[PDB]
């Protein structure tokens, strides 16, 4: 099945926006785990959910698309 997409919200505006002005998907992604990460707080991944590399951030990126492209 389809893998979702980061929503356009109040929560993710920024990454749309920094996208859109050319910022790279690795900066990006590092800036996902402020949010994203596990136990505790924040927003946990679910169960089977990929877990980090050992070089660079996880690709958030790559398996969850931004909306609104082309
Ligand atoms: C970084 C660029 C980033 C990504 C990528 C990302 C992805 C993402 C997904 C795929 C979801 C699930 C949506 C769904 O189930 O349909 C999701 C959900 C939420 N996120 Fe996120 N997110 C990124 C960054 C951040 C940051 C920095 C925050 C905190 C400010 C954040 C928060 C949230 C919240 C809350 C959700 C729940 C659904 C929603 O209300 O959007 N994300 N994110
Ligand atoms: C990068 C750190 C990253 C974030 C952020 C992220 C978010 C995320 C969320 C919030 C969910 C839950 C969705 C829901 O509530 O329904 C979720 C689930 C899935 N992910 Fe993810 N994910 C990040 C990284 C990656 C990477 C690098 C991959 C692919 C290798 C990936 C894929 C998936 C899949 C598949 C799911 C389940 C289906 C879905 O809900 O989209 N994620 N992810
Ligand atoms: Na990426």
């Amino acid at each position: 099945v389809r893998t979702k997409k980061v929503p356009l919200d109040t929560n993710h505006k920024r990454f749309y926006d920094a996208f859109a002005q050319g910022a790279g998907k690795l900066d990006l992604d590092r800036q996902c785990v402020e949010c994203h990460h596990e136990k505790p707080g924040g927003i946990p991944f679910p169960k089977n959910h990929p877990v980090k590399p050992a070089d660079g951030p996880m690709r958030c990126l790559f398996c969850h698309k931004f909306k609104l492209e082309h």
